């Protein structure tokens, strides 16, 4: 029932001297909705939760830098990167205000980015975000032995640059319901080679766990200490049992964020969008006419 196809006309844009690919559909004025993935996806991610907001908003679903249809450059891929090929892809677009929609790594670069354009963000709805994750016994079980080998020396670019460890095995298992070979197969094209696992590996290298890295902790820090004192409208949605976001965790921001509406979507790990795409694009669109 939830759709494998992609029917979104593709875009182009010059970004630092590379081409990035991007979703660009519903009306050409308004404010429009910026919708960012995370690792290891793309814009293929909201396929089922664009054509909620698309009668109403703008949609723009970039593909970041090395990943989806976008160019795949000579980068370290560190978190940094992405933050300059963001940042000049927003601006390419002529992008004033706009209401952002983010997961994952997604989430990292549009909380930075709303915390260094505080009066450009009309609202932020969000998923399975990062934070800073206190220790690893606060990461699923079922995970952690794995993730711990992803940042451990070489053994985690074995994993997942030579065996796509990411593709095949994180992506899959944080599913609730079965990916089809459909799906599989959408999420599996832009990695075919491992010479263009970089960012893949790099991602789970820079999660903000236990300290550590210190430069991208503090980073995450500052942006949710922005997120707290921020009057932005925002909306979060949240899953059983999570991953980055616990049950506990969503309760913690329902009590702390300030004017937050919070949506519960059922069974859920951490790709949420595969799981209720229907519930969230749905929400998101009753959601928008309030700002
Ligand atoms: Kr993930
Ligand atoms: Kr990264
Ligand atoms: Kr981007
Ligand atoms: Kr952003
Ligand atoms: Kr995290
Ligand atoms: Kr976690
Ligand atoms: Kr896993
Ligand atoms: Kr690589
Ligand atoms: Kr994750
Ligand atoms: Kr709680
Ligand atoms: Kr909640
Ligand atoms: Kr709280």
């Amino acid at each position: 029932e939830i759709g494998t196809g992609f029917p979104f006309d593709p875009h182009y844009v010059e970004v630092l001297g590379s081409r990035m690919h991007y979703v660009d559909v519903g009306p050409r004025d308004g404010t429009p909705v910026l919708f960012l993935h995370g690792n290891p996806t793309s814009s293929y991610l909201w396929r089922n939760i664009i054509p909620h907001v698309a009668p109403s908003h703008r949609c723009i679903a970039p593909d970041l830098i090395g990943m989806g249809k976008s160019d795949k450059p000579d980068l370290d891929y560190r978190f940094d990167d992405h933050v300059r090929y963001l940042d000049a892809f927003i601006e390419a677009l002529g992008l004033e205000e706009v209401v952002l929609v983010i997961h994952d790594w997604g989430s990292a670069l549009g909380f930075h980015w709303a915390k260094r354009n505080p009066e450009r963000v009309k609202g932020i709805a969000f998923m399975e975000f990062i934070r800073p994750i206190p220790t690893w016994d606060e990461w699923p079980e079922f995970a952690r032995e794995l993730f711990q080998a992803f940042r451990t020396p070489d053994v985690g670019r074995e994993l997942i640059i030579d065996q796509n460890a990411f593709i095949e095995g994180i992506l899959p298992k944080f599913v609730v319901r079965p990916l089809t070979e459909v799906e599989m197969d959408h999420y599996r094209e832009p990695f075919l080679k491992p010479v263009w696992r970089e960012p893949l590996w790099r991602f789970p290298n820079e999660l903000p766990i236990a300290g550590e890295p210190a430069n991208i902790w503090a980073l995450v820090e500052a942006y949710m200490n922005w997120l707290h004192q921020s009057p932005v409208p925002k909306l979060l949605f949240w899953g059983t049992p999570g991953v980055l976001i616990p049950p506990a965790e969503a309760a913690r921001l329902a009590e702390s964020l300030p004017n937050l509406k919070t949506v519960f979507i059922g069974p859920g790990l951490h790709y949420l969008q595969e799981d209720n795409p229907d519930l969230i694009g749905s929400e998101i669109a009753r959601w928008l006419p309030a700002l």
